[PDB]
């Protein structure tokens, strides 16, 4: 089944902008899908889910970052 992602491209890591919606069979195909459509040169390449939660993000010349998905919890 298609799963619905925002794919952001930003001027950097920590940086907010409205994403694109995209649909997608599967992480791996989204991470394709976000490469093949950046526009910039030097920007960076995010994945969020509707909720805005990061997924992955991706700088020029370097591979994907994949983020903690779980919710905190404390450890003592």
């Amino acid at each position: 089944m298609k799963a619905a992602y925002i794919i952001k491209e930003v001027q950097n890591i920590n940086s907010e902008r409205e994403g694109t919606q995209i649909e997608a069979t599967s992480l791996s195909q989204a991470k394709r899908i976000a490469s093949k459509e950046q526009c910039f040169h030097g920007t960076v390449m995010r994945i969020e889910t509707v909720n805005g939660l990061w997924l992955a993000y991706k700088e020029d010349g370097k591979r994907w970052v994949d983020c903690q998905l779980e919710h905190h919890h404390h450890h003592h």
